[PDB]
């Protein structure tokens, strides 16, 4: 007459004795999926308490404890499909799972914090691991299913508390700190035509005293409780790093500089190399402040007394000087940290769409006859699809004036012309350094064109020109390729999924692994990374204009252009070609990001195309899923609501649209983010290779600054790029971001083998993981192919492993997480 059950939970201390969980501490009630009361709701059993510690199980995961329990459940009550749980203890615990035996085995995958019962307005409910579209929900669970969605949505008011599980939207009005200073006021991003932006998770702290449109500061930025990931190992809590760096480590660094205990500036390139060789000497109390901090202490080796040493960046591990080569500068545009901006150039000279009345004549000054195209004429280079560009002219020109008015910031709007050589590598052939020009200008600095040069002061000017380009590129990488296109663009879909797709829903099960830790890292970023005077503003060129620049770019963000084939075709780096395996022909055949990416894209596509038909037999079945239609309607009209008028949104009335939408979401969250994230320290850990800021324009002839370019080119370079103090802070941030936590869940993995009971879904997922293993072998062969050495390894001899699916923990330059997790 009893159902044997096993509860697995983790006491709180395991993620930030066992006998306290016995007695009347924890009650569970089974809920029937087949026998309903007179209202049609599945009947509920009696409160049943944990009976004892099970120590006979083969071996739980670390930190987990198993509890025995027996439910009076006579069979007339039908088959359990859910349960209620009440925690009568003062302290919350993490509920892993319930397992019921000898009844048609029943598994519940919970993985949820359960706070004291008096904190909840309705009792926590958990469903068995079956999957149902809404029309397939067993009738006695239909109302339970919808009431749980209503509970997760909340009502759009109230200050969110730690234990709340309420998902909702708000604008980016929480970055400014106007109550501290008018200088820290920031425009609201989202909800206007001037500043469109993805929505983020609502926190509801309320208004500042000086500005009803800006949300007040808080010690903790709320996320729904189970988004805030605990870790067994403190060192895996990498998301706490940015707060520690901004609030604890940066002031300690600043004091070392204020007290003149270390040189204020780098004076040679070797001063930079020293950081990962002998290290940097700092005051004792500065070391003492840093080396006890979780996560932070993992970033540096130390003698415990005066030395911090950074890890040797991958980009210098074979050749310290290879970053300086034109070969490597161009190669990193297709296999570097930001491999997804280069475009084909199909006319010459390049054109601008900006208004000459505002910025002056926008004609390019690059002349065709000045370029070395390995003997090709311009017409030949254009017609054979060998001309490409890295075009930041129109992106940066609207912000150059305001950036350059800042005291220690000076930039150009840059364009780089690239030629695809017959050997398949890219060659840079010109850089245009543009400045706006209008009648009222007080500056006499002018735009100019710089061409490659290997000797003399011309070689230094060309090296500086490359630095100005990479400052543009690093800013666009950090704020657009990375922050906007992954972190910020994904959060609206996270929110919508939890608000409108039941945990029971097949598309919830398909997508939610790809959201792990995303809202958490994003909230911590709003607090410490992209806030006024936060990490990004105090290390990157645009300073207080950084985040709003990403809103300007979001005006042109197109959901369907995030698909890899559409991206490659839009950028003119591939053409449609049905005769090829992936339906596109690359115009740069050995384009490592794109060629490896197409393999990953195709594997995800096959997986989604196999999973969707398990639950939707026909287009009509997609049309008639009420949760799915509400999910997509809200994702578009609210989550990305500033772009809800755009004609390119899929309608989601067909199987093909459902596949496309899920495929793109998974792609952004896993491989796209990985490709743009985990190369940050490997390439940018040498500040000269990936400068974050430029502080001066090119010097005029006849000046001491010009003579310095002749007599001391390294110092000229270092004075132009990011200063030493923001370099230390920035290196630390990108080292965190390039690190895989040991509890990461990678593409092809899931945190629990029982996420669904449907064997066809589980077998399809196994095929997907096998396919990713085969792809990794293929990518290994690519990196070992000497014919591809030029673009896949370069003179830095750094094999392109960023789209290898698998990785061990640490700073590995490989591995594709499921989600945007750091
Ligand atoms: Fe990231």
């Amino acid at each position: 007459h009893k159902i044997k059950g096993t509860v697995v939970l983790m006491p709180k201390n395991e993620l930030e004795n066992l006998n306290a969980f016995l007695g009347r501490s924890v009650s569970l009630q089974l809920i029937s999926a087949t026998k309903a009361d007179a209202h049609g709701k599945g009947k509920v059993g009696k409160d049943t308490f944990l009976e004892g510690i099970n120590t006979s199980l083969p071996t739980l995961g670390a930190g987990e404890s198993a509890f025995n329990i027996h439910f009076e459940w006579d069979g007339s009550m039908g088959i359990p499909g859910a349960f209620y749980i009440k925690n009568y203890m003062q302290v919350e615990f993490f509920l892993k799972s319930l397992t019921l035996e000898a009844i048609s085995t029943i598994r519940f995958v919970c993985n949820s914090w359960v706070y004291n019962t008096k904190l909840y307005k309705s009792v926590r409910i958990f469903f068995a691991n079956h999957t149902y579209v809404p029309s397939e929900t067993p009738a006695p669970l239909v109302e339970y299913r919808e009431e749980e969605l209503k509970s997760l949505r909340g009502n759009g008011t109230g200050e969110r508390k730690e234990y709340d599980r309420i998902y909702d939207y708000d604008v980016y009005n929480d970055l400014g700190n106007p109550d501290k200073s008018e200088k820290l006021a920031r425009p609201v991003l989202g909800g206007s035509s001037t500043f469109p932006y993805p929505r983020r998770g609502r926190t509801g702290r309320g208004p500042t005293v000086t500005d009803p449109n800006t949300e007040k500061q808080g010690e903790v930025f709320y996320v729904p409780r189970d988004e805030n990931l605990g870790h067994l190992k403190s060192k895996d809590a990498l998301e706490i790093g940015t707060k520690s760096l901004s609030q604890i480590v940066q002031p300690a660094f600043e004091s070392a500089f204020d007290l003149k205990s270390t040189p204020i500036e780098f004076h040679s390139f070797q001063d930079v190399h020293d950081l990962y060789e002998g290290g940097i000497k700092l005051p004792r109390d500065v070391i003492s402040t840093i080396i006890p901090l979780p996560v932070i202490k993992e970033l540096y080796r130390t003698d415990g007394q005066h030395i911090l040493k950074f890890p040797q960046p991958h980009v210098v591990q074979v050749s310290q000087s290879a970053w300086m080569t034109d070969e490597e500068f161009a190669r990193e545009m297709i296999a570097g940290v930001n491999p997804c901006v280069i475009r084909g150039l199909e006319e010459f000279p390049p054109k601008s769409n900006l208004d000459p009345a505002i910025y002056g004549d926008q004609s390019s000054k690059i002349t065709a006859d000045s370029l070395d195209l390995d003997g090709y004429t311009m017409d030949e280079a254009l017609g054979s699809r060998r001309l490409f560009m890295l075009d930041y002219h129109d992106i940066f020109m609207p912000y150059v004036r305001q950036i350059n008015q800042l005291n220690s910031a000076k930039t150009y709007a840059t364009r780089t012309i690239l030629f695809l050589r017959e050997d398949g590598t890219l060659k840079p052939v010109a850089i245009e350094l543009s400045l706006p020009h209008s009648a009222g200008d007080l500056s006499a600095a002018v735009s100019q064109v710089v061409l490659p040069a290997k000797e003399g002061v011309e070689s230094t000017i060309w090296l500086l020109a490359k630095a100005y380009v990479i400052v543009n590129d690093s800013c666009y990488h950090q704020l657009m390729s990375h922050w906007l296109n992954t972190h910020a663009a994904m959060e609206p879909f996270v929110i919508a999924t939890h608000r409108h797709l039941s945990v029971l829903h097949p598309i919830y099960k398909l997508l939610t692994p790809h959201y792990r830790n995303n809202m958490n890292i994003n909230a911590l970023a709003r607090q410490s990374a992209i806030n006024a005077n936060g990490i990004i503003e105090t290390t990157f060129l645009p300073s207080k204009y950084s985040v709003e620049m990403s809103s300007a770019v979001y005006k042109n963000w197109v959901f369907t252009d995030q698909a890899l084939p559409a991206d490659l075709i839009k950028r003119g780096v591939a053409i449609k070609d049905p005769s090829t395996p992936h339906g596109v022909r690359l115009l740069i055949e050995d384009y490592p990001y794109a060629a490896d990416g197409l393999e990953i894209w195709a594997a995800i596509k096959t997986w989604v195309q196999e999973y969707v038909p398990l639950y939707y037999a026909r287009d009509d079945d997609v049309k008639n899923d009420s949760e799915l239609q509400h999910w997509w309607k809200e994702a578009v009209e609210k989550g990305h609501g500033d772009l809800k008028d755009k004609p390119w949104w899929p309608k989601l009335q067909t199987l093909e649209d459902l596949v496309e939408v899920c495929l793109i979401i998974i792609w952004i969250a896993s491989a796209l983010h990985a490709a743009v994230n985990f190369g940050q320290y490997p390439y940018g850990g040498l500040i000269m290779n990936r400068p974050t800021a430029s502080r001066r324009l090119l010097p005029e002839k006849g000046t001491p600054e010009y003579e310095e370019m002749i007599n001391n080119h390294e110092k000229a370079y270092l004075r132009t790029i990011t200063s030493k103090l923001p370099t230390l802070i920035s290196l630390s941030v990108i080292e965190i971001a390039s690190t895989h936590a040991s509890d990461e869940v990678y593409l092809g993995q899931r945190d629990n083998p029982h996420w669904t009971s449907d064997s066809k879904a589980l077998q399809a997922f196994q095929k997907f993981g096998n396919k990713l293993k085969e792809i990794e072998e293929k990518l290994v062969r690519r990196n070992n192919d000497p014919s591809l050495q030029g673009n896949r390894l370069g003179p830095v001899q750094l094999p392109y492993t960023l789209l290898y699916p698998s990785s061990e923990e640490g700073l590995t330059f490989r591995g594709i997480p499921n989600s945007i997790s750091i």
